[PDB]
């Protein structure tokens, strides 16, 4: 019951969420692993990269592997750049997401409970990549 | 309280554990930033150094950043050398420790529950350096 395994032997799979662009996820430890109260996961987004605006009752515990990214931050009015060797934590309930331009990728370790309500986004739309056109999101970008 | 740090602006200390050698800690994510289920730290093993094995009722989830170490594990006779890269999921109650050789540096991140019951060794003695002495210990290494 011991794991180890290399990033590089754990699949790279598009991320799930509705309106993503160009962002997989590595489960890299989870719960057929026998982890019961936490996972690992290895996220990577790659160029013009975005994932829309959310928030939810469970926090992230977040480290930047390599690469930069901006970290859009609703509540904030704005967009942090992040990069390698930063520690974020984002408590439940605080809205946020990702985004990279042309010319940018990231890749980062997320900390996640294995109990994870649904997600709600900041920006609702039934095109769920309608976010990218609003210029309430695009005003945090600037 | 949204937090964003710097690996550099977090304060390497020395471990408490006693009988570790050459190991510091920087605690990124903990308590007192609201985290309450789960914690962040990034660990450094500098050459020569170890910690004792042990086992204990937390699981680790663990990612190498950098360098390599052994991964000491007491129940299957053996040394793991892990390097950058590598996952690692150590149960609850399995066996571990670290070590490196002269030679050798490592930066590896550990996940913890903020519930952290007492750690047994492996090895009992007085002087808690005293594993490295020992011929079970050094078979372990070899
Ligand atoms: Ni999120
Ligand atoms: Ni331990």
């Amino acid at each position: 019951m011991m794991k180890r395994v290399h990033r590089t032997d754990v699949k790279a799979e598009i991320v799930r969420e509705p309106g993503a662009k160009e962002t997989t996820h590595r489960k890299l430890i989870d719960t057929p692993d026998g982890a019961d109260r936490f996972v690992l996961t290895e996220f990577e987004v790659s160029p013009n990269g975005s994932t829309p605006p959310h928030f939810h009752e469970w926090e992230h515990e977040i480290y930047v592997l390599e690469g930069s990214m901006g970290l859009v931050l609703p509540d904030q009015g704005r967009t942090e750049e992040v990069g390698p060797g930063e520690a974020i934590f984002i408590p439940r309930g605080e809205p946020h997401g990702f985004v990279t331009g042309p010319g940018q990728t990231c890749r980062f370790l997320v900390v996640a409970p294995c109990e994870r309500p649904p997600v709600r986004n900041v920006f609702l739309s039934e095109d769920p990549y309608e976010y990218t056109q609003m210029p309430e999101y695009t005003s945090l970008l600037e």
